[PDB]
C-alpha cells in the first residue's frame, strides 16, 4: 500500500473548519492528549530497540498508536505505525527510504524550513544470520525515525488549523 500524501485526512480537515467553539475545545484537548501519548509511545519503542528488542512489544506499540493517530485523521503517522506493527509481526520485510516518503507529500512547502533528520536516532542494530529478528528491528528503527518526522509535521499542521502551538 502507499503512504497517504496528505498529513490530515479531508474528513477531519472538514470537521476542524466546521466545528463550533465547544467542539473545537474538545478536539484540541484530544490532540494535546495524543501528543503526550505519541511521545510516550515513541520513547518506549526507542527503549526497546536499544534494550530488550521485544518484537511483540514493538508490534503492540505500533498497533496502539495507529488507532489513536487514525482517529484524529493523522493518516501518515497511522500508516507508519501500521508498518511497525506488521514488521513486529514479521509479516513485512521492507520500509521505504525517507526521501521516497517525503517526496509523496502533497504540499511541497511543509518541508523546506525543517531539518528532516533532526529527530533521527542512529540505527545500531546489525544484520545477523544468528539473530532472526535483526532485520525486522532495523526496519522498525528506520520506521521510528520516519514516525518522529511525521509526528512533527502533523503538529505543525494542527498548530496552523488551531491557531496555537501544539
Amino acid at each position: 500500500s502507499t503512504i497517504p500524501s496528505e498529513i490530515i485526512n479531508w474528513t477531519i480537515l472538514n470537521e476542524i473548519i466546521s466545528m463550533d467553539d465547544d467542539d473545537s475545545d474538545f478536539s484540541k484537548g484530544l490532540i494535546i492528549q495524543f501528543i503526550d501519548q505519541a511521545q510516550t509511545t515513541f520513547a518506549q519503542m526507542q527503549r526497546q530497540l536499544d534494550g530488550e528488542k521485544n518484537l511483540t512489544e514493538l508490534d503492540n506499540l505500533g498497533h496502539f498508536l495507529k488507532q489513536s493517530s487514525a482517529a484524529l485523521g493523522l493518516q501518515r503517522i497511522a500508516w507508519v505505525c501500521e508498518r511497525i506493527q506488521n514488521l513486529g509481526r514479521k509479516m513485512e520485510h521492507f520500509f521505504p527510504n525517507k526521501t521516497e516518503l517525503v517526496n509523496t507529500l502533497s504540499d511541497k512547502s511543509i518541508i523546506n524550513g525543517i531539518n528532516i533528520d533532526e529527530d533521527d536516532e542512529e540505527i545500531k542494530i546489525q544484520v545477523d544470520d544468528k539473530d532472526e529478528n535483526s532485520i525486522y528491528l532495523i526496519l522498525i528503527a528506520k520506521a521510528l525515525n520516519q514516525s518522529r518526522l511525521e509526528f512533527k509535521l502533523a503538529r505543525i499542521e494542527l498548530s496552523k488549523y488551531y491557531n496555537t502551538n501544539l
